[PDB]
């Protein structure tokens, strides 16, 4: 369903400042090259990592920009001191302040809004998994571990999962945890899900789970790095499927 920002003449893109409880945060908000207020649109969040800010999400947001085409909007919002450490749930309430800003002046598809980010940005797209999974559709941790807090984290919600068997700053065991958390919650079959050796190409695993929340995890042979080629694809391609 359409959000009531549909039909209004739309803000420019660039970088927005919006209060939170008293204090002034900030995002980029970027606009696809054809906007048609009329038409509900994706809403994709991309988070940035430690000592990261929002100016390195935008404008590539992981890859995804290049194959959205005009069915996405995407907001790059900006962390308190280079990271999401969201103490006391700060920075879910800042997402939640930026939704109910953009919901009102564009026209989004309250059913396809969706978080990704690498590292701590990773850790805070997790965290709106736990808090939000009423509002996101599905998140997408690149090398994210539980460093953002869970609260809540027992509803279902899609779950892409990808990271590095050498990284060597957030290990992979890490991540495995948050994925265990929705292999759980969106009640999927037990599975063996093989990781690649050095060298070797990356491994996706797909879970048989409820209908509506599928889980994946793809585990790549490298270390702390989002820069890897397939990465905007397999992004790009479980968020579209919804
Ligand atoms: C908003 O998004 C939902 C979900 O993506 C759209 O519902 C889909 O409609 C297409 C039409 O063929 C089908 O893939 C499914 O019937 C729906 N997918 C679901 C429910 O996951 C919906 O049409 C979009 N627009 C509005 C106005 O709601
Ligand atoms: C190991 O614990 C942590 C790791 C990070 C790293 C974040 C990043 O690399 O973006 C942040 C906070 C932590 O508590
Ligand atoms: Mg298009």
């Amino acid at each position: 369903q359409n959000t009531a920002g549909c039909g209004q003449n739309p803000p420019s893109s660039g970088v927005k400042s919006i209060n939170v409880g008293g204090m002034n945060r900030e995002y980029i908000l970027q606009l696809p090259n054809n906007y048609d207020p009329n038409k509900g649109h994706m809403l994709i969040f991309g988070l940035h990592w430690l000592s990261g800010s929002m100016h390195d999400v935008h404008p590539n947001y992981y890859g995804l920009r290049q194959l959205a085409g005009n069915n996405a909007i995407f907001i790059s919002p900006n962390g308190i001191n280079n990271g999401w450490a969201n103490d006391g749930g700060r920075d879910v309430n800042f997402i939640d302040a930026i939704l109910q800003q953009v919901r009102s002046q564009l026209c989004i598809n309250d059913s396809q809004i969706f978080a990704t980010g690498f590292s701590f940005g990773g850790g805070m797209s997790y965290a709106l998994g736990c808090a939000r999974a009423n509002v996101f559709r599905a998140i997408a941790p690149i090398a994210g571990a539980q460093i953002s807090g869970c609260s809540g984290g027992t509803s279902p919600i899609a779950f892409l999962g990808i990271h590095g068997t050498n990284d060597d700053v957030l290990p992979i065991a890490m991540g495995r945890q948050v994925r265990d958390r929705f292999l759980q919650n969106n009640g999927c079959q037990p599975k063996n899900a093989p990781e690649p050796g050095w060298g070797q190409g990356p491994i996706k695993t797909e879970y048989s789970c409820q209908p509506n929340y599928p889980v994946t995890w793809i585990a790549f042979s490298g270390g702390h790095d989002p820069n890897q080629s397939f990465v905007g694809r397999e992004i790009w391609d479980f968020f579209s499927q919804f």
